[PDB]
Parts: C-alpha cells; sequence; structure tokens
C-alpha cells in the first residue's frame, strides 16, 4: 500500500483521530475552519488568517465508509472523505465536497479527496474527476480553500 500519512508527532493518521490542519511553516496563516460566505448556510472551508488560530480539527474516513477494509490507517494518494469534527450552526453535514471552493452540507465523487506528500508536509487534493490541488485565496475578510495554485502545504496536529 502507499505510505501512511503522519501527524506532527510522527504517528500514522487514523480514521479514529481528529487533526488540526495547520501550515507546514510559520508565516502562512492559521488552521482550517468553517465559515459562511454570504448566505449563513452552507458553511465553506476557510483558512484562519490569524496564525495563532488552529481552527477546527478534521476527521478522515477511508473511501467506502464502514465497507472500506478494516485497516483504517489514512494513506497518501488514496480516496478519503474529510469532515470537521465539530458541532455546526447550520445543522448540516460537516463533510467537505467540491461542486472552485470547498463547501460543507448537502450535495459522483464530489466528496472525494486525497492527501499527497508535498514540500515540507502534505497537500490536500480534490479528486472528483482528475486530482486538483487545493490552495487558499484571500477574498476580502476571508481566505477560502479551493482548487487553485499554489497548493496550501499543511501538517496534521492530533487534537
Amino acid at each position: 500500500a502507499p505510505p501512511p500519512v503522519y501527524d506532527t508527532e510522527g504517528h500514522e493518521l487514523s480514521a479514529d483521530g481528529s487533526y488540526y490542519v495547520l501550515p507546514a511553516s510559520p508565516g502562512h496563516g492559521g488552521g482550517l475552519t468553517m465559515a459562511p460566505r454570504v448566505l449563513p448556510c452552507p458553511l465553506l472551508v476557510a483558512q484562519e488568517t490569524d496564525e495563532r488560530r488552529k481552527g477546527f480539527p478534521v476527521r478522515f474516513t477511508p473511501w467506502g465508509g464502514a465497507a472500506a477494509p478494516e485497516d483504517r490507517t489514512i494513506r497518501v494518494s488514496t480516496d478519503v472523505r474529510i469532515r470537521f469534527n465539530a458541532a455546526t450552526i447550520c445543522v448540516q453535514s460537516t463533510e467537505w465536497h467540491v461542486g472552485r471552493r470547498v463547501v460543507t452540507g448537502p450535495l459522483g465523487r464530489e466528496n472525494a479527496f486525497r492527501v499527497e506528500k508535498y514540500g515540507g508536509g502534505y497537500k490536500l487534493v480534490s479528486c472528483r474527476d482528475s486530482c486538483q490541488d487545493l490552495g487558499v485565496s484571500r477574498d476580502g475578510a476571508r481566505a477560502w480553500l479551493g482548487a487553485s495554485q499554489p497548493p496550501h502545504v499543511v501538517v496534521f496536529k492530533k487534537a
């Protein structure tokens, strides 16, 4: 199998754990959060502009869910679903999907992502059809995660 994804303490990522998604280096902003874009729902995936803010941790789920193989180690280059492990003001799914921007809430493969080793950490990729790197775009007061260059390089700090 492809290698496991590792957290900032060097342990393999697990489908059981929750992980803050932080930049791999200082001076690149804070962690990922969910925030409304003009409408209060659905929430979209934003990056905190403030470096001190870790945002909300995420949970990874191997593609297939309960029907995926029993080895639920999270690995690179492998379809996974991603959600925020957090209560939401929208009473909707916190699972990520792409239709540009990464959105949560109700909707093939719109919710398929992968993690790839990249630079000093990992990049996240949307793989609805072909794999597209996810990057951050400042948009007024907010910075949004979407399909864009350059990729946003991240590490996973276990909560």
